[PDB]
């Protein structure tokens, strides 16, 4: 159970998420961020201050997340931005 490949895969994906959230929160305008890795898709929900067009910001986060977690396919990354 707790030390099995399934449970260790979750812990490791959780550790990556927490680094990706810690880093998304370093971006100008991004106040808070939440990253979920579905196993392979990635989901990001960040509260952004619209200092740039939405399309541009989504593109910036998507490129950053790919460069920081190269295991996910670009098209399988999802960014939803809040106020």
């Amino acid at each position: 159970h707790m030390s099995s490949p399934r449970a260790e895969k979750a812990r490791l994906y959780s550790a990556i998420e927490q680094r990706l959230e810690q880093s998304l929160q370093t971006m100008e305008g991004v106040l808070s961020a939440r990253v979920h890795i579905s196993y392979v898709h990635l989901s990001a929900l960040a509260v952004y201050e619209r200092g740039s067009p939405l399309a541009h910001q989504i593109s910036d986060i998507k490129r950053f997340l790919k460069n920081s977690f190269a295991d996910v396919d670009y098209d399988n990354i999802s960014v939803v931005l809040s106020e």
